[PDB]
């Protein structure tokens, strides 16, 4: 798979297909974090920003240069820093920051600028030719965590709800609901029965197996 790094190695993008890339940044907490870059005919769309504004700026600038179009939209998958840390950069550049109402409320509570709160339990978006579904499966990693589905590729962005193979514990559970997290995972497995790739919030891209791994970690 084609991989491209910033001048520092702190930012990397890896191609999943012609129009879909994973973006990965190193923040301190040293912790890598994943999101998605969608190359569409109407502009770039990101799933999740990054740890802070410095990295988010760098990310945007890298993909805008490479793909020769603007970042127009970002989907924020919950209100923690690795997801929403760059929200100030998005707002001041006129980049639309989509989220559930709950994610927006929690962002505000925690002193972040507010994303749009436009996403429902199920929301279907289209950016040029690129179809994007957002789904709130229930509480897990956080009370507000959502997943993102690309039905044209059967690619699932699990976010921090979904642990990577390298993860040997549930990680940061300060704001988690460990009794509901299994049901929420099961809700994802029920909705998306045929998955080609699953992108975890941290770690290597996997498949449906990452969902099953997460269930085992919850026992
Ligand atoms: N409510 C206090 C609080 C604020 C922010 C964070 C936070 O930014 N957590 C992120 C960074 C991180 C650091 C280490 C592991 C994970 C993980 O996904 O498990 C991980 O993902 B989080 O979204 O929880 C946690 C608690
Ligand atoms: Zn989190
Ligand atoms: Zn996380």
């Amino acid at each position: 798979k084609t991989v491209i790094k910033n001048e520092t190695g702190t930012i990397s993008i890896s191609q999943l297909n012609k129009n879909v890339w994973v973006h990965t940044e190193l923040g301190s907490f040293a912790v890598p974090s994943n999101g998605l870059v969608l190359n569409t005919s109407k502009g770039l769309v990101l799933v999740d920003s990054s740890w802070d504004d410095k990295l988010t700026k760098e990310l945007i600038e890298m993909v805008e240069k490479k793909f020769q179009k603007r970042v127009t939209d970002v989907i924020i998958t919950h209100a923690h820093a690795d997801r929403i840390g760059g929200i100030k950069t998005l707002k001041e550049r006129g980049i639309k920051a989509h989220s559930t109402a709950l994610t927006a409320e929690l962002a505000k509570k925690n002193g972040y600028e507010e994303p749009l709160g436009d996403l429902q339990t199920v929301t279907n978006l289209k950016f040029g030719n690129m179809k994007v579904e957002t789904f709130y499966p229930g509480k897990g990693h956080t009370e507000d965590n959502i997943v993102v589905w690309l039905p044209q590729y059967n690619i699932l962005v699990g976010g921090c709800l979904v642990k990577s193979t390298s993860a040997k514990d549930l990680g940061n559970v300060a704001d988690a609901y460990v009794n509901e997290w299994s049901t929420s995972i099961e809700n994802v497995l029920k909705r998306y029965r045929n998955i080609n790739a699953v992108v975890p919030g941290h770690g290597e891209v996997g498949d449906k197996g990452l969902l099953l791994h997460t269930l085992d970690l919850l026992k």
